[PDB]
């Protein structure tokens, strides 16, 4: 069963690639040297968590001069920013007064919540884009239960309320958990729908962490076809744009928490060969969870997504990624595979041109094994995860080793 994919359009890294960051976690000058970093990469888009009980400690009474000097450092390094606001001020939850998670519940008044957005938004007229609360389809960030109805009203006033500060500005749903599943069966996206949030006008956006890059077991590769079902019932529903504004995977050492134990170089492994999904996929932008390893504040899984240990130094998954990028140049156009024979069984293959014109194939099967390329003499093989680079040439076609990792053939 082989999955071949072709992007609806041209992809240019420093416009659809992002990264998630937890900057007001460290110092301005961890913080920059994580910025220099990602710049390296040619990548300048960045998603933020803001917390409100964090933000406004009582009410009316705020914790604003970190946010200040974040806000300025991300305007002079040229960055461009879309932050959340998530959680309940202790004022304002709706949470029992017993509940040890105070910030997990929504607001009693979503119009209260929707004055603080605009008062960020007008604080920071540098940031690109604000988003309305995180992933309100799992209990986590809303209790005690998924409430279509109020997450509309909630997104409704906050939309109202940011386009007074800035009628121009965008406006991004919450990212959904997963493909926007509730434990209730249906899908927040489904619901809200039925509730005609898309007259709104609002970025949608979920946040598809599977198990394996391409779906959740072995004997069920259907991230692709998962992917495409929801992008395109979401194109179907008029929304502006599509984002996915989390995914990635953690190199914890464990105990497991959901995600298999995988390593640093299981983790450059999956982040690579989801990128080449996503990239050829229906999104307008996607950013990978997370920019940087965490410390102890953050749960054990959570501590390890980063491309950069917590000395902003390069992990496996950064030389990885920074390989890959270096090969594909800033731009692809689609395109096609090269003519293959024998692609072995379950293989994924994905063909783009780069802007010197060369061909671009990415692929890799679970199988391993070899493809033969009939109609070509010459080629070039990049492993990005080791950095190995074979030039390739036949006198009647050439045999490629296929892994089961991404490597990338370029060809003219
Ligand atoms: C960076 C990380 O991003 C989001 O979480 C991601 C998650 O990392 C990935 C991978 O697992 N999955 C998708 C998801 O989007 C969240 O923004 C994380 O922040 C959380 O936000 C929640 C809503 O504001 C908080 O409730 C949560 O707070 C923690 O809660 C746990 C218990 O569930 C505590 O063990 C932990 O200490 C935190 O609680 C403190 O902080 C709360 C928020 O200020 C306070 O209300 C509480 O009294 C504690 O002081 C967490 O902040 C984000 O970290
Ligand atoms: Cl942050
Ligand atoms: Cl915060
Ligand atoms: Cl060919």
């Amino acid at each position: 069963e082989i999955q071949v994919l072709k992007a609806p359009r041209a992809v240019v890294w420093k416009d659809f690639l992002g990264v998630n960051a937890q900057f007001l976690w460290f110092s301005p000058e961890r913080y920059n040297k994580q910025i220099d970093r990602l710049q390296d990469l040619g990548l300048e888009w960045v998603r933020l968590d803001l917390h409100w009980d964090r933000l406004e400690t009582a009410e009316d009474q705020y914790q604003l001069a970190s946010l200040d000097q974040l806000v300025k450092d991300l305007e002079a390094r040229q960055l461009k920013s879309v932050f959340y606001l998530v959680g309940s001020a202790r004022f304002i939850t709706t949470a029992p007064f017993y509940s040890p998670f105070q910030d997990q519940y929504p607001p009693r008044d979503p119009e209260v919540f929707a004055r603080r957005m605009a008062m960020l938004s007008q604080r920071y007229p540098s940031v690109a884009a604000w988003q309305v609360w995180n992933e309100p389809n799992l209990i986590g960030f809303w209790r005690p239960k998924a409430d279509p109805e109020g997450y509309a009203k909630l997104l409704q006033a906050s939309t109202i309320a940011l386009r007074m500060v800035d009628p121009e500005k965008p406006v991004v749903s919450a990212g959904m958990a997963f493909f926007s599943e509730m434990p209730d069966g249906r899908t927040m996206f489904d619901a809200l729908g039925h509730l005609g949030v898309e007259s709104l006008g609002t970025i949608a956006t979920y946040h598809p962490y599977t198990q394996l890059p391409e779906g959740n077991y072995p004997w069920n590769l259907d991230f692709v076809s998962h992917a495409n079902q929801i992008n395109r019932a979401l194109r179907n529903a008029g929304v502006p744009a599509i984002w996915s504004t989390e995914w990635g995977w953690s190199a914890y050492k464990g105990p497991k928490e959901l995600q298999d134990i995988i390593g640093v170089e299981g983790q450059a492994d999956y982040v690579l060969r989801r990128l080449a999904l996503m990239s050829a996929l229906d999104y307008d932008r996607i950013f990978l969870f997370t920019l940087s390893d965490l410390d102890q504040r953050a749960s054990v899984r959570d501590r390890d997504y980063g491309l950069l240990d917590l000395d902003a130094n390069p992990k496996p998954v950064y030389l990885a990624l920074q390989r890959f990028l270096k090969v594909t140049g800033p731009k692809l156009r689609p395109a096609d595979p090269p003519v293959t024979e024998d692609l072995p069984d379950g293989s994924f293959s994905i063909g783009w041109t780069r802007e010197d014109g060369r061909n671009v194939w990415l692929f890799w099967s679970a199988r391993g094994g070899n493809v033969r390329l009939p109609k070509l003499k010459e080629a070039t093989l990049h492993d990005p995860l080791s950095g190995k680079v074979t030039p390739l040439s036949g006198s009647d076609g050439l045999e490629v080793p296929v892994k089961s990792s991404l490597q990338m053939l370029v060809w003219e």
